[PDB]
């Protein structure tokens, strides 16, 4: 959910406030996303955005009906890793997973601060 999002980014860039530094970012890091995205780390915002979508229409979160800030799924940091819990049902893995994901793609790609606060007219 936002926390678990927040502290897997931390997990893998300890020096990082995720809720600071990647929010309002490019085109699709934060609130909405639409547009082509303006770099690598806007497309890992864009994809983690594409996977939380995809998690809504899942048999298993809507045999539910959750929220991607409301589900409540466990993972772990060790070492920089970020393992998600063996325990986490199919919604609340696959969501951990798109989270996971994302969290390494944030952490391999470039951070261009010339992109943070764009103008959506950009996008
Ligand atoms: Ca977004």
């Amino acid at each position: 959910a936002l926390w678990q999002f927040n502290g897997m980014i931390k997990c893998k860039i300890p020096s990082s406030e995720p809720l600071l530094d990647f929010n309002n970012y490019g085109c699709y890091c934060g609130l909405g996303g639409s547009g082509t995205p303006v770099d690598d780390l806007d497309r890992c915002c864009q994809t983690h955005d594409n996977c939380y979508k995809q998690a809504k229409k899942l048999d298993s979160c809507k045999v539910l009906v959750d929220n991607p800030y409301t589900n409540n799924y466990s993972y772990s940091c060790s070492n920089n890793e970020i393992t998600c819990s063996s325990e986490n049902n199919a919604c609340e893995a696959f969501i951990c997973n798109c989270a996971r994901n994302a969290a390494i793609c944030f952490s391999k790609v470039p951070y261009n601060k010339e992109h943070k606060n764009l103008d959506k007219k950009n996008c």
